[PDB]
């Protein structure tokens, strides 16, 4: 019942040595656990051959890429990873990856990988044939200059996305469908979030008899208890519908028998017509999509509000509601001061900067609230009757490190490597129940990159996160960093020699996405920022001008290349902080179990103290500004998550969702408290 | 609460397949065993230095001769150690092994050493400096051709005899100090045994008063009782004794208050005046050991019996006791089919071959019952007064195979080798209690080798253990071992240029032990024992002749070299059946714990079936005429004991000691049943 060595120098940690903190019993809690704990509880083995063996009759792993090696270099590639000698700073180090990311035993009373040996295996697994592209992933995980997602890091040949955006049709066959896809990939584990725009209104003729539809609250109803049956989901709404107040009414704060959510999160996409009707404060018209479909022929997403709204208005075919507006950003605001429910996506100012504005306008996103592409939504008749297939959204994840990138300056390799193990794992995956994200990723080939230790990287060099320095360094880093992506995904589909589908239409080919970059030089104007910047060529507007003639020779590989997620379950064993979000506390608290770990941001002393700032006593408006400097280089949306407190009022939010609006930002996430 | 795997196949072996056994079951039981419990509870290690680092820095090991090696040697010999590749064939190989001789943690909750990794620090432990001849000490060890004794191969180098003989003198001081260095020794483990022929009968006069001594069956009571205090010990007497028939009173099978032996074994030694007066059937007298000192000066057992009974039988000073000496064999008869209890040495039949006569007659032995050395009682004065430095005994251990020496043919080598490491074993060992045995260590150099698997190997071959065949085979075999001893032991005192002390008295140096071998040429009678012998030549009467010219030309380095023991404790990890004792069954069956394994005989099959016979039913004539055939090499006696039975009788038990007696066997062992 004893608490072991390594806890109580845990615990030894929060001591006060003079108003401080005992850090380095962190090391002997590292460093007793490895001897006490890791190193007798791992399965012996007389050799490297035998333990493949005992891997390939056990039946853990796909023996096919790992035969794609000789033994020798499988060995040379495991002598590489193991002359690092890593060395965890961190309890939550070893405490998270052999606890949690490492495969075990049958039984899983044992260990069975090390840390070498599964960072090797996802090498190998990436490279897929060549050993020496295998050591330099080696090289850009095994000094955590890149971390690959969690499922794709998880089981790299073993026994994959998480991320699945899909749309739904007015017909009972295609809810059943959707129904069963939904099924389909939810023992799967992805993330899959739909949207509802294309469905028709409470109280509606179903084409025979008037006043026959139950409303869409009973296909949510429907939704959540289906998800009942595995481990989540999501779904959204146009906001101009006659039931968007009953979308409220799915959150509500009053849980009810027949509203009752538990799964499916919400996100109202709000066009700039909506904040043009709440803005001058007069009444505002939804209307019925069905009628909008019977008379125009179209769905209301279908068009733009701004233009159609009048045309709406003025044609007595599409029977309208009349509210208040402001009203409903009143009660918007206080679901948001309430729980931080529900999203907010301004989806003019998404294609605003949208480069595949030729395909469709995006009209949702995840629950990781990131991803923005484009969609078409597809139709489904009878079993015996053909159906139809339309488009999909899958983006891949995986993060880097701001700080080891920055201290290693192996940038651009780093861009060469993750694309190509991206591209590997967009080619390698495959869906077999609906087709249409199985033609949309094979169609599109869009990836996601992001990066995280923002806050603690610059404010571990001396910086503070609420300076404009800190937002001239993200503007000329996620410069260098979007013209080694697009360098990197022409150079791509010049070597293919093939580009992705409907590649003309985009900006890209147009060179109107380097329009901005050909002028504008986003050189750094900070001295330190500039000096963090120095050993290494920051390219000009010229770098951009042949990058753009590069790109208009051949073309570029990927739709979509960026995204930003809070990818915060990986940065322990990253020995890292947190994405680009600041940090809330300077000392993480837990309570493991029987115990309580106390693990500090690493890095954390006296001098960046106050570099280590709290969230909830910063000034977001500055923070929204970093986001609007970072968003001048994504591509698609960024997963802010909103850092308030319970004194705060709706009034002050709605003033920052008026600066958000009008700095262009594309979403928001839920609000902290 | 479910039996594993490996136990059920063990049980799987003793199903009737057409009225056999499924020895392969072993394999599995074997194999999974390793798998499943022996490869998933070892402490891991990235290499061999941080191992050794965690050996040195756990404190498990003498550092000293481990650094007498550079870590490349120390992973040559490992290297050499491990392309083995040891399969263990027995269940009860690594059941034994891994369960009990291997040194586990602290905890004792996993593996710390290997099959390879003890048996290459024994071999370090025996080089002590070289590298190659602790390769050759693997090649002995790992293809089980030589196994060290107990504690020598249990904690070479770690945190060491078995044998150990001494006397007792008449005074309350040496009572004390004999008390006092049991003591000593009883926390160490070693085999201690005495002899108290030289103390005064009971109820003799304490040199005052007439009528006091309380009796040696007291201090038989307080040794018994001082046993109790460690985790066990023998005493003797000689026979001529009034209190000897008090001495067949502490075996007693009424289990008195009075007398309560539980540790303390008991033998008579019958020299040839006691069974000649038992012969002639006429009344024997035991006398007053105390009153012949007080007479002639000297003990008892300081002179001859058979010169000295009519001596004693004139003189009326010494005070007589008149029995019938064929009651007395009757009692022995009765207490020795009662339970085995107890031992019988003739020896004057022990001095008709004691090489060392010219220092003393042999009088006693260990509880082993195997060794028989010169001794010198001690005098122990008060604690400000001076003592005396007698001689003791102290015979280290260690057996070889005779199946894996007549099969792989290094006999002479292996000669060497193992007459070195027990000459280091002898050098190393040190005592610093009683002087005496260190003395005698010091000054006898005496070492005591043995050998086992006879019965299994020669039933393997296909010969029947009552054959006169395998007793011209041991007469042959231990010709040439006797050959190669006493070559290795006059090279050794050549090589050191100095023998062991007082050998000018021995028939070494006056070449009398090779009188019966420059004579009697023992090759072998019969056509397979000759060819099991074929490969390599057996030396002849003129080899004997150029020994016996080496010997006279330097000497002999140890007065005594060989010694049987029953070392059956280690014959399950030697894979190997018992010594030259034949086996009892052909299936060993054991409830080692919720559970029966079902060991059987190594090499059991049907051809060799009823080459493996039992004990049980045999003819116990021919196996003690193989006993004086092996008795024809042995410098020491060997522990032969009775296989009987419950249904036998006395008066057979007593012709068995007459042939015994005319085969001129020097001890005996307890009986079976
Ligand atoms: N932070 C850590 N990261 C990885 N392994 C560790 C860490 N801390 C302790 N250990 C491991 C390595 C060893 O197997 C054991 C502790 O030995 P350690 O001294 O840390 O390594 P080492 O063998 O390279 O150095 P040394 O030769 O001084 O013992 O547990
Ligand atoms: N009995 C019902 N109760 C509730 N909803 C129904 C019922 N029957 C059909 N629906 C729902 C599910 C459909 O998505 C929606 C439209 O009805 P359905 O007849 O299936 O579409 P449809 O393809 O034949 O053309 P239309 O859109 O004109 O109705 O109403
Ligand atoms: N009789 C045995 N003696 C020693 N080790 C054994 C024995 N039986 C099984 N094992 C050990 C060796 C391995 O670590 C594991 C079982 O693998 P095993 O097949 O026996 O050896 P191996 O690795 O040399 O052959 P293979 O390449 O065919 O697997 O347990
Ligand atoms: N009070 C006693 N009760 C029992 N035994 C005793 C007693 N005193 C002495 N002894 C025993 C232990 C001795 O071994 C033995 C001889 O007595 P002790 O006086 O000690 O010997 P000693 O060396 O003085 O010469 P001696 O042999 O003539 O007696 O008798």
């Amino acid at each position: 019942n004893q608490v072991p060595k390594w806890i109580q120098l845990n615990n030894e940690i929060m001591i006060q040595k003079d108003g401080k903190f005992q850090f380095d019993k962190d090391k002997e809690a590292v460093h007793s656990y490895f001897v006490d704990y890791i190193n007798q509880n791992t399965v012996f083995f007389h050799n490297l051959k035998e333990k493949l063996d005992y891997l390939v009759e056990n039946q853990y792993y796909e023996e096919e890429f790992l035969s794609l090696y000789s033994f020798e270099d499988i060995k040379e590639v495991f002598k590489t990873a193991y002359a690092k000698k890593f060395r965890f700073p961190s309890f939550m180090s070893a405490f998270k990856f052999y606890n949690d990311y490492a495969l075990k035993t049958n039984d899983k009373k044992k260990i069975l990988e090390r840390y070498e040996d599964r960072i090797s295996i996802v090498a190998l697994f990436f490279a897929n044939g060549d050993t020496e592209k295998a050591k330099e992933y080696v090289n850009l995980m095994i000094n955590q200059e890149y971390q690959p997602s969690t499922p794709t890091f998880l089981n790299a040949g073993r026994k994959l996305v998480s991320c699945f955006l899909l749309e739904v049709n007015d017909s009972l066959n295609d809810i059943s469908r959707a129904i069963d896809i939904s099924m389909q990939l939810s023992k799967l584990g992805g993330g899959v979030s739909l949207n509802l725009s294309k469905l028709r209104a409470k109280g509606e003729a179903i084409k025979d008899v008037e006043n026959a539809t139950k409303g869409v609250v009973g296909v949510m109803k429907l939704l959540d208890n289906a998800f009942r049956y595995a481990d989540s989901g999501a779904a959204y709404l146009n906001i101009f519908h006659r039931d968007i107040n009953d979308f409220l009414d799915t959150k509500k704060i009053s849980a009810d028998e027949d509203v009752r959510v538990k799964t499916l999160s919400i996100g109202v996409v709000i066009p700039d017509k909506f904040v043009e009707l709440a803005r001058e404060d007069k009444a505002a018209y939804v209307f019925y999509p069905h009628t909008i479909y019977k008379e125009y022929g179209q769905h209301m997403d279908e068009m733009d509000m701004n233009e159609m709204y009048d045309k709406f208005v003025d044609n007595p075919r599409v029977k309208k509601e009349k509210i208040n507006p402001r009203k409903l950003l009143e009660k918007l605001a206080m679901l948001r001061s309430e729980s931080g429910y529900p999203y907010i996506m301004f989806q003019d100012n998404v294609n605003k900067v949208h480069a595949n504005n030729h395909i469709s306008k995006v009209k949702f996103s995840n629950l990781c609230s990131e991803v923005l592409q484009a969609s078409q939504v597809s139709s489904y008749t009878d079993y015996d009757e053909e159906d139809e297939i339309g488009l999909d959204i899958s983006c891949n994840l995986g993060s880097l490190n701001i700080l080891n990138v920055m201290e290693h300056k192996s940038i651009e390799k780093t861009v060469k490597l993750a694309t190509d193990s991206l591209t590997h794992v967009s080619e390698t995956t495959d869906i077999r129940n609906a087709p249409a994200v199985r033609r949309a990723n094979k169609a599109m080939k869009s990836i996601g990159l992001g990066a995280m230790n923002l806050h603690g990287y610059l404010a571990q060099n001396g910086i503070a996160y609420e300076s404009p320095e800190a937002r001239d360094f993200a503007n000329t880093f996620f410069m260098m960093v979007n013209f080694y992506s697009i360098q990197r995904s022409a150079e791509i589909a010049k070597e293919k020699g093939e580009t992705f589908d409907q590649y003309e239409g985009s900006t890209y080919a147009t060179g109107e996405y380097f329009d901005k970059y050909v002028s504008t030089d986003f050189s750094p104007k900070y001295e330190k920022i500039a000096n963090l910047f120095e050993g290494m060529h920051i390219p000009t507007t010229e770098d951009w001008k042949k990058l753009k003639a590069f790109v208009a020779e051949h073309g570029m590989y990927h739709s979509y290349r960026l995204c930003i997620a809070p990818t915060g379950s990986i940065s322990y064993v990253q020995s890292s902080t947190a994405s680009v979000m600041p940090i809330m506390e300077r000392i993480e608290e837990r309570t493991y179990g029987n115990s309580k770990t106390y693990y500090p941001m690493p890095g954390l002393a006296s001098n960046n103290w106050f570099f280590y700032k709290e969230a909830y006593d910063m000034d977001m408006f500055k923070v929204v500004d970093m986001i609007a400097t970072i968003q001048q280089h994504i591509d698609q949306g960024i997963s802010f998550t909103l850092f308030l407190k319970d004194t705060m009022t709706t009034r002050d939010l709605n003033r920052i969702d008026l600066y958000a609006h009008h700095r262009g930002i594309k979403t928001i996430y839920y609000a902290r408290t």
